[PDB]
Protein backbone atom coordinates (compact mmCIF):
# COMPACT_ATOMS: atom_id res chain seq x y z
CA UNK A 1 0.00 0.00 0.00
CA UNK A 2 1.02 3.64 -0.68
CA UNK A 3 2.38 5.89 2.33
CA UNK A 4 -0.98 8.16 2.69
CA UNK A 5 -3.12 4.30 2.39
CA UNK A 6 -1.09 3.14 5.22
CA UNK A 7 -1.84 6.70 7.30
CA UNK A 8 -5.79 6.01 6.61
CA UNK A 9 -5.24 2.54 7.78
CA UNK A 10 -3.42 3.50 11.28
CA UNK A 11 -5.90 6.45 11.55
CA UNK A 12 -8.74 4.01 11.59
CA UNK A 13 -7.18 1.79 14.14
CA UNK A 14 -7.13 5.07 15.97
CA UNK A 15 -10.41 5.39 15.72
CA UNK A 16 -11.40 1.87 16.52
CA UNK A 17 -9.52 2.30 19.84
CA UNK A 18 -11.49 6.05 20.18
CA UNK A 19 -14.86 4.34 20.13
CA UNK A 20 -13.76 1.67 22.87
CA UNK A 21 -12.45 3.90 25.29
CA UNK A 22 -14.99 6.42 24.44
CA UNK A 23 -17.84 3.55 25.69
CA UNK A 24 -15.37 2.88 29.07
CA UNK A 25 -15.07 5.94 29.84
CA UNK A 26 -18.69 6.57 29.96
CA UNK A 27 -19.29 3.79 32.10
CA UNK A 28 -16.72 4.88 34.27
CA UNK A 29 -18.26 8.75 34.96
CA UNK A 30 -21.93 7.23 35.22
CA UNK A 31 -20.13 5.10 38.03
CA UNK A 32 -18.59 7.88 39.93
CA UNK A 33 -14.84 6.52 38.78
CA UNK A 34 -13.59 9.73 36.71
CA UNK A 35 -13.51 13.58 37.36
CA UNK A 36 -16.33 15.28 35.26
CA UNK A 37 -13.91 17.69 34.11
CA UNK A 38 -11.62 15.70 32.61
CA UNK A 39 -14.22 12.88 31.64
CA UNK A 40 -15.50 15.87 29.54
CA UNK A 41 -12.29 16.95 27.73
CA UNK A 42 -11.14 13.50 26.58
CA UNK A 43 -14.24 13.11 25.72
CA UNK A 44 -13.88 16.10 22.79
CA UNK A 45 -10.32 14.93 22.27
CA UNK A 46 -11.70 11.93 21.47
CA UNK A 47 -14.70 12.82 19.22
CA UNK A 48 -11.91 14.81 17.54
CA UNK A 49 -9.56 11.60 17.07
CA UNK A 50 -12.66 9.96 15.61
CA UNK A 51 -13.13 13.35 13.32
CA UNK A 52 -9.63 13.12 11.95
CA UNK A 53 -9.75 9.65 11.43
CA UNK A 54 -12.49 10.33 9.05
CA UNK A 55 -11.16 13.20 7.60
CA UNK A 56 -8.16 11.17 6.26
CA UNK A 57 -10.27 8.66 4.48
CA UNK A 58 -11.79 11.76 2.76
CA UNK A 59 -8.37 13.23 1.86
CA UNK A 60 -7.04 9.63 0.73
CA UNK A 61 -10.15 9.83 -1.58
CA UNK A 62 -10.26 13.38 -2.71
CA UNK A 63 -6.45 14.44 -3.81
CA UNK A 64 -8.61 17.34 -6.23
CA UNK A 65 -11.27 19.70 -6.03
CA UNK A 66 -13.40 21.30 -3.36
CA UNK A 67 -13.88 17.98 -1.02
CA UNK A 68 -10.21 18.16 -1.06
CA UNK A 69 -9.84 21.51 0.39
CA UNK A 70 -12.61 20.27 2.45
CA UNK A 71 -11.04 17.02 3.68
CA UNK A 72 -8.21 19.06 4.82
CA UNK A 73 -9.58 21.91 6.95
CA UNK A 74 -11.92 19.36 8.62
CA UNK A 75 -8.62 17.42 8.90
CA UNK A 76 -6.47 20.51 10.65
CA UNK A 77 -9.77 21.47 12.78
CA UNK A 78 -9.76 17.66 14.17
CA UNK A 79 -5.80 18.51 14.97
CA UNK A 80 -6.67 21.74 16.64
CA UNK A 81 -9.49 19.90 18.88
CA UNK A 82 -6.83 17.83 20.03
CA UNK A 83 -4.86 20.29 21.25
CA UNK A 84 -7.46 22.42 22.28
CA UNK A 85 -8.48 19.49 24.74
CA UNK A 86 -4.87 18.56 26.01
CA UNK A 87 -4.65 22.37 26.87
CA UNK A 88 -7.68 22.61 28.73
CA UNK A 89 -6.97 19.77 31.08
CA UNK A 90 -3.19 20.74 31.83
CA UNK A 91 -4.87 23.94 32.19
CA UNK A 92 -7.53 23.42 34.42
CA UNK A 93 -5.35 20.73 36.59
CA UNK A 94 -3.18 23.52 36.83
CA UNK A 95 -5.19 26.29 38.08
CA UNK A 96 -6.27 23.70 40.92
CA UNK A 97 -3.11 23.01 41.97
CA UNK A 98 -1.83 26.60 42.22
CA UNK A 99 -5.10 27.44 44.15
CA UNK A 100 -4.03 24.62 46.36
CA UNK A 101 -0.18 25.90 46.43
CA UNK A 102 -1.33 29.50 47.10
CA UNK A 103 -4.41 29.48 49.60
CA UNK A 104 -4.95 25.92 50.23
CA UNK A 105 -7.67 27.07 53.02
CA UNK A 106 -10.11 28.52 50.45
CA UNK A 107 -13.25 26.86 49.30
CA UNK A 108 -13.68 25.22 45.39
CA UNK A 109 -13.58 27.98 42.87
CA UNK A 110 -16.30 27.99 40.08
CA UNK A 111 -14.41 29.61 38.06
CA UNK A 112 -11.60 27.80 37.10
CA UNK A 113 -13.37 25.10 35.32
CA UNK A 114 -15.02 27.80 33.37
CA UNK A 115 -11.88 29.48 32.95
CA UNK A 116 -9.93 26.00 31.36
CA UNK A 117 -13.01 25.97 28.83
CA UNK A 118 -13.26 29.35 27.80
CA UNK A 119 -9.14 29.87 26.77
CA UNK A 120 -9.55 26.00 25.13
CA UNK A 121 -12.94 26.80 22.87
CA UNK A 122 -11.57 30.62 21.91
CA UNK A 123 -8.09 28.62 20.15
CA UNK A 124 -11.12 26.60 18.41
CA UNK A 125 -12.99 29.56 17.30
CA UNK A 126 -10.19 31.17 16.76
CA UNK A 127 -8.94 28.98 14.10
CA UNK A 128 -12.20 28.87 12.39
CA UNK A 129 -12.36 32.48 12.28
CA UNK A 130 -9.25 32.03 10.06
CA UNK A 131 -9.99 29.49 7.92
CA UNK A 132 -12.73 31.66 7.05
CA UNK A 133 -10.59 34.47 6.08
CA UNK A 134 -8.13 32.48 4.04
CA UNK A 135 -10.99 30.89 1.72
CA UNK A 136 -12.32 34.05 1.72
CA UNK A 137 -8.94 35.68 0.29
CA UNK A 138 -8.48 32.66 -1.90
CA UNK A 139 -4.96 32.47 0.13
CA UNK A 140 -6.55 28.32 1.29
CA UNK A 141 -5.33 27.29 -2.33
CA UNK A 142 -2.14 28.34 -2.01
CA UNK A 143 0.74 27.04 -0.60
CA UNK A 144 0.99 30.36 1.67
CA UNK A 145 -2.45 29.87 3.01
CA UNK A 146 -1.68 26.00 4.43
CA UNK A 147 1.45 27.53 5.70
CA UNK A 148 -0.42 29.80 7.66
CA UNK A 149 -2.61 26.92 8.98
CA UNK A 150 -0.28 24.93 10.46
CA UNK A 151 1.94 27.83 11.56
CA UNK A 152 -1.37 28.78 13.54
CA UNK A 153 -1.12 24.78 14.96
CA UNK A 154 2.45 25.35 15.69
CA UNK A 155 1.64 28.44 17.94
CA UNK A 156 -1.10 26.29 19.26
CA UNK A 157 1.14 23.10 20.15
CA UNK A 158 3.50 25.89 21.69
CA UNK A 159 0.70 26.74 24.21
CA UNK A 160 -0.07 23.26 25.01
CA UNK A 161 3.21 22.86 25.67
CA UNK A 162 3.42 25.73 27.95
CA UNK A 163 0.61 24.40 29.95
CA UNK A 164 1.42 20.84 30.51
CA UNK A 165 5.09 22.65 31.76
CA UNK A 166 3.23 24.41 33.93
CA UNK A 167 1.21 21.82 35.15
CA UNK A 168 3.90 18.88 35.13
CA UNK A 169 6.45 21.35 37.22
CA UNK A 170 3.27 21.08 39.79
CA UNK A 171 3.43 17.44 40.96
CA UNK A 172 6.13 15.41 39.07
CA UNK A 173 4.35 11.98 40.48
CA UNK A 174 1.61 13.32 38.64
CA UNK A 175 1.13 10.64 35.67
CA UNK A 176 -1.64 12.63 33.73
CA UNK A 177 0.65 15.81 33.56
CA UNK A 178 3.50 13.51 32.40
CA UNK A 179 1.80 11.68 29.49
CA UNK A 180 -0.04 15.14 28.87
CA UNK A 181 3.57 16.89 28.34
CA UNK A 182 5.38 14.15 26.14
CA UNK A 183 1.92 14.37 23.83
CA UNK A 184 2.53 17.59 23.98
CA UNK A 185 6.24 17.42 23.16
CA UNK A 186 5.87 15.04 19.74
CA UNK A 187 2.92 16.64 18.42
CA UNK A 188 5.07 20.02 18.28
CA UNK A 189 8.02 18.07 16.90
CA UNK A 190 5.41 16.70 14.46
CA UNK A 191 4.24 19.99 13.34
CA UNK A 192 7.94 21.66 12.94
CA UNK A 193 8.08 18.73 10.81
CA UNK A 194 5.48 19.27 8.88
CA UNK A 195 6.04 22.62 8.01
CA UNK A 196 9.40 21.53 6.97
CA UNK A 197 8.05 18.92 4.94
CA UNK A 198 5.79 21.57 2.90
CA UNK A 199 8.88 23.77 2.42
CA UNK A 200 10.83 21.03 0.48
CA UNK A 201 8.39 19.05 -1.77
CA UNK A 202 4.82 19.41 -3.32
CA UNK A 203 3.35 16.57 -1.19
CA UNK A 204 1.40 18.42 1.18
CA UNK A 205 -1.19 16.59 1.89
CA UNK A 206 1.05 13.80 3.08
CA UNK A 207 2.98 16.33 4.99
CA UNK A 208 -0.54 16.59 6.76
CA UNK A 209 -1.73 13.24 7.09
CA UNK A 210 1.09 12.31 8.46
CA UNK A 211 1.34 15.02 11.73
CA UNK A 212 -2.36 14.63 11.37
CA UNK A 213 -1.84 10.58 12.23
CA UNK A 214 1.07 11.07 14.94
CA UNK A 215 -0.66 13.45 16.80
CA UNK A 216 -3.75 11.27 17.45
CA UNK A 217 -1.23 8.72 18.08
CA UNK A 218 0.27 10.85 20.92
CA UNK A 219 -2.55 11.50 22.10
CA UNK A 220 -3.87 8.37 22.61
CA UNK A 221 -1.25 6.40 23.43
CA UNK A 222 0.30 9.01 26.46
CA UNK A 223 -3.13 11.04 27.71
CA UNK A 224 -6.15 9.07 26.96
CA UNK A 225 -5.02 5.47 27.35
CA UNK A 226 -3.23 5.67 30.51
CA UNK A 227 -6.57 7.03 32.34
CA UNK A 228 -8.34 3.95 30.71
CA UNK A 229 -5.95 1.24 31.77
CA UNK A 230 -6.32 2.65 35.50
CA UNK A 231 -9.59 2.90 35.13
CA UNK A 232 -9.40 -0.90 34.10
CA UNK A 233 -7.34 -1.98 37.09
CL1 LIG B 1 -5.95 30.29 52.36
K1 LIG C 1 -8.17 25.98 48.42
K1 LIG D 1 -15.43 22.54 24.29
K1 LIG E 1 4.00 15.11 36.33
Amino acid sequence: MGKMEELVKRAEELAKEAKEMLEILKKAHEEGKIDSFLYEALKEMLESIKELAEALKELLEHPTGEKHLEALIKLLKSMVGILASMYEIARYRYLVGQQKQQDPNAPVDPRLPEEAREEAEKYVKEFEELVKKLKDSGKLREVEGLRELLEFLRELAEKTLEAAEEYAKLDPDDELAKGLLEAARRILEALERALRAMEETDEWDLAIAEAAVEIAEAAIELVIKPVVEKLKE
